[PDB]
């Protein structure tokens, strides 16, 4: 900390606040997360998990009751680019490169036994040459995913996966894919798809787009521990409805990410060879 000099303040996660830097030493820029604090050990594993589309995390340092995370420096994150994409919206063959290498990213994760279970668009951080990266990845099973942040914000339960909202112990890397479906479809949009303000509204807005779940389309439903047979019977409606603008591969390959049973999601590195991504390419963002 004596080694950095703080630029400015960038903004706040789930857990602390994060300074953009300058090393006083090497003068590399970086992100600098600033967390007041088994969690050192898991954390510091992390420094290995490197990949093009995941957020470098350059170094963990713990001194005096504080966790320093030290970030490699993004532009800025994805939220704020689509908040200023409202009134156009985000081409789609831009959508398509940043899904692509999004799932790249969590293949890579994903393939180390490594999940994130609480992306987001605030987590996802993107630069002016058209890279996307995730932010936060490990940081969620270091730690716990709160009811409310450091700054007592409400966690978002808007990408949260059913599975978690029916109380499962045990989640898979399908988890991460919901919440990148959800993202997603967002994009596309320019609306979140599934905007709960509690458990039970983000369970029911799922319901009522997507079907309420059964034995049929999912094994065991109903013996998860916080479903309940009085939930109302909704009907699926057609994904034609859900992301209208987004064609036929878009629309599979979406529907493919919100299977309700987790066994039966797309894995990332399957959904990396949809033919939705046969013509991919990479633009430049207009930020
Ligand atoms: C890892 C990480 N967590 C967070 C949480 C909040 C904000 C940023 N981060 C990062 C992080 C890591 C690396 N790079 C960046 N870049 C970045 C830069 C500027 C950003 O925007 C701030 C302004 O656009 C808005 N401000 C007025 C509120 C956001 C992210 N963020």
């Amino acid at each position: 900390m004596e080694n950095f000099q703080k630029v400015e303040k960038i903004g706040e996660g789930t857990y602390g606040v994060v300074y953009k830097a300058r090393n006083k030493l090497t003068g590399e820029v970086v992100a600098l997360k600033k967390i007041r604090l088994t969690a050192i050990r898991e954390i510091s594993l992390l420094k290995e998990l490197n990949h093009p589309n995941i957020v470098k995390l350059l170094d963990v340092i713990h001194t005096e009751n504080k966790l320093y995370l030290v970030f490699e420096f993004l532009h800025q994150d994805l939220k704020k680019f689509m908040d200023a994409s409202a009134l156009t919206g985000i081409p789609l063959p831009l959508i398509k490169s940043y899904l692509f290498q999004l799932l790249q990213g969590l293949a890579f994760c994903h393939s180390h036994r490594v999940l994130h279970r609480d992306l987001k668009p605030q987590n996802l951080l993107i630069n002016t040459e058209g890279a996307i990266k995730l932010a936060d990845f490990g940081l969620a099973r270091a730690f716990g995913v709160p009811v409310r942040t450091y700054t007592h914000e409400v966690v978002t339960l808007w990408y949260r996966a059913p599975e978690i909202l029916l109380g499962c112990k045990y989640y898979s890397t399908a988890v991460d894919i919901w919440s990148l479906g959800c993202i997603f479809a967002e994009m596309v949009t320019r609306r979140a798809l599934f905007p709960g303000d509690s458990e039970i509204d983000q369970l029911f807005r799922i319901f009522r787009t997507l079907g309420t779940p059964d034995e049929v389309v999912w094994p065991g439903v109903t013996s998860m521990p916080d479903y309940k047979p009085s939930f109302p019977k909704w009907a699926r409606q057609d994904f034609s409805k859900v992301v209208p603008p987004l064609d036929e591969d878009g629309r599979s390959l979406l529907s493919q990410m919100l299977h309700y049973d987790p066994n039966k999601r797309i894995s990332a590195k399957a959904a990396l060879a949809h033919p939705f991504f046969q013509d991919v390419t990479k633009p430049v963002p207009h930020l």
